[PDB]
């Protein structure tokens, strides 16, 4: 198994500010998983926003995507970073792992990024 840990579990911010989360990978951190920070505005589907490969070395940004959002790190350790809140980015985030064959896939418990 892996246990994916989001930290900080709530974030009370407001317009501006920045925000920084980080999912942390354990268990059986040395075999192959794409690691992946979603947003979910209120009432809509997960949107992948950065991911990287658990054993291969840069972080990418999804498609469609404004620069307000990065990500850091080496894939046991993911970083998305909002630098400047606007409006619709109050959402909760999720961070998850998963086999590129689906014969695992682990999802965080969530942070919830509320004003």
């Amino acid at each position: 198994e892996i246990v994916l840990t989001q930290s900080p579990g709530t974030l009370s911010l407001s317009p501006g500010e920045r925000a920084t989360l980080s999912c942390r990978a354990s268990g059986s951190t040395f075999s192959s998983y794409t690691l992946a920070w979603y947003q979910q505005k209120p009432g809509q589907a997960p949107r992948l926003l950065i991911y990287i490969y658990s054993d291969g070395g840069r972080t990418s940004r999804a498609t469609g995507i404004p620069d307000r959002f990065s990500g850091s790190g080496s894939g046991t350790d993911l970083t998305l970073t909002i630098s400047r809140l606007e409006p619709e980015d109050f959402a909760v985030y999720y961070c998850n792992a998963e086999s590129p064959f689906y014969d695992y896939d682990y999802w965080g418990k969530g942070t919830k990024v509320e004003i």
